[PDB]
């Protein structure tokens, strides 16, 4: 389970031109598919293919849940903040309950991105170390080395959405090639229930449902492009309202082709591994080292494509960190820093805004480590932190555009219950993770070569349902407190805010 002689020589020179081209450069449907690329990071390379493979081709619904979320963001809250021209996304907070609400949301939103971008951190860093054989702090050095020279030096999304999807038809194209024929890794793969799109058990233990997707994975993603900041911003750079619909339509399109191409490299890869599973018969240790040892099994036979494969998949991801670290110091000293001082020089607000950059740097690849320590789950930790803090975020914003009578105390309220809730669950179910039978990952073979009263009920809910209980419960709370200190009468929103109009 090491690249090899081939492999290395293209996994560094790809990786040295990556390098070279992005700080060489720093010193619609393009913006569509930049919004998709966004996050397309190594932490769906790695999570996708191996959610498919263990609980089926349920994951498939995950498109749905994306689908489901764009038409929300596409005619309930692109029009609210394109229509008032709002620089930030939380500013529209600001107009509406307080500049207290706005500090708040802005807050949530750092931390919730730092955490993701931390998370987006370790994924890289899982991939080097399994696929080259350094222990998993020298691989998080190098790419902590390496994100930090793109950041602190300088700033195609395109191009890696493009590069990166044909990687996954490549690797499903050989896989099924080696398997015989699309009819036999059907067949296969129907055998051991692999294949069960109607899956929709009530029961919102089980971890990947109708249900659990229509809601959760729907609220989630909202969360993260439906009230986020840079796609917001990205949103209101375009023309006359349509293209920004145009450019979100096709960042749907270009989603549901990342996500179905994915979904279907974890059934080739579960097919693959029909008899002989690598993950309980120690080749591998956690299940999200499944893609790069298929990856590396598969193409045994070319000296090297793994290591271009894995060098875009590892160059691309760590630019998007970049870009977030620096979308994050940027509207730190624009939303926080700049409204607060009265007013500084051009070049103390550039130093500030690089060492805001470095700062959020270091405190992602601390947050890196400290889910490397604490195991794996790329995707679903990706999930989790941004559903645990976003959610009560997203419930605020849609209180406040589509409740009129709320007001501030009522928000903040509402984020102070739900981001407790979000928490309750998010530790309640680290603490005590959820039985493996219950999250119904489907049976597997390898011969081929409770303590407490909740742990068991309310904390084996599934991963996706955490951001979603958070912003209920931030609208119901909200909603709650608001109409008990008194209502907020509709004469009193000026512009269009309540998108009752
Ligand atoms: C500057 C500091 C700013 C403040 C940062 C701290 C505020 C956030 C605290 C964390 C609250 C949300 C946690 C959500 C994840 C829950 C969980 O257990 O999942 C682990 C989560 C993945 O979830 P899993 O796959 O289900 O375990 O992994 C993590 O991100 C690790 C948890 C780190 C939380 C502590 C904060 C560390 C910040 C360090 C910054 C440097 C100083
Ligand atoms: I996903
Ligand atoms: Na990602
Ligand atoms: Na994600």
């Amino acid at each position: 389970a090491t690249f090899g002689a081939w492999d290395y020589g293209v996994f560094a020179t790809m990786l040295l031109v990556s390098t070279g081209i992005g700080l060489w450069v720093g010193l619609a449907v393009p913006v569509g598919l930049s919004l998709a690329a966004s996050f397309m990071s190594a932490v769906q390379v790695l999570g996708v293919p191996a959610e498919a493979a263990r609980y089926g081709l349920k994951f498939l619904w995950m498109c749905a849940g994306q689908l489901l979320n764009s038409l929300l963001t596409a005619f309930l809250f692109l029009p609210i903040f394109y229509r008032l021209g709002l620089t930030s996304t939380y500013q529209y907070l600001e107009l509406r309950f307080s500049r207290a609400v706005r500090l708040c949301g802005t807050l949530q939103y750092l931390v919730a991105t730092m955490l993701y971008t931390g998370i987006v951190i370790y994924a890289p860093a899982l991939i080097l170390n399994q696929v080259t054989g350094l222990d998993i702090w020298a691989s998080l050095l190098s790419t902590g080395i390496i994100c930090t020279l793109y950041t602190t030096v300088g700033g195609t999304d395109v191009f890696q959405v493009v590069v990166m999807l044909v990687g996954f038809w490549v690797i499903l194209a050989r896989g099924v090639i080696l398997l015989g024929g699309p009819r036999n890794v059907l067949s296969l793969a129907q055998q051991h229930s692999r294949i069960n799109l109607m899956d929709f058990d009530p029961d919102p233990r089980s971890r990947y449902t109708f249900w659990t997707f229509i809601v959760g994975g729907t609220l989630v993603w909202l969360s993260m492009y439906g009230v986020n900041q840079a796609q917001v911003q990205r949103y209101v750079a375009c023309h006359t309202e349509g293209k920004a619909k145009l450019a979100l339509l096709v960042n749907q399109l270009g989603l549901f082709l990342i996500v179905a191409s994915a979904a279907c490299c974890g059934i080739v890869m579960f097919v693959y591994y029909k008899d002989c599973d690598p993950l309980l018969t120690g080749r591998i240790s956690a299940p999200d080292q499944y893609m790069p040892l298929l990856v590396l099994d598969i193409f045994e036979d070319l000296p090297g494509v793994p290591g271009l494969f894995l060098a875009c998949a590892y160059s691309g991801t760590l630019s998007t960190a970049s870009t977030s670290i620096n979308a994050m110091a940027a509207v730190t000293v624009e939303d926080l820093i700049k409204p607060r001082m009265p007013g500084l020089a051009p070049r103390k607000l550039v130093f500030i805004s690089k060492g805001l950059s470095f700062i959020y740097g270091s405190a992602c690849l601390t947050v890196a480590a400290l889910s490397s320590l604490l195991g794996g789950g790329v995707l679903q930790g990706s999930f989790t932190v941004m559903g645990v803090i976003s959610g009560p975020l997203l419930g605020a914003f849609t209180l406040g555009m589509l409740l009129p009578a709320c007001n501030t105390p009522g928000v903040l309220s509402g984020l102070a219950a739900g981001l407790a809730v979000s928490l309750w669950v998010a530790v309640g179910a680290t603490l005590y993770p959820p039985g493996e039978q219950t999250m119904g990952v489907l049976p597997t073979s390898a011969a081929g070569c409770g303590r407490p009263a909740l742990a068991d009920t309310f904390y084996a809910i599934s991963y996706l349902y955490y951001g979603a209980l958070g912003t209920l419960t931030t609208m119901l709370c909200g909603a709650l407190i608001s109409y008990l200190t008194g209502p907020t009468k509709r004469s009193s929103l000026g512009p269009g805010l309540l998108w009752w109009d």
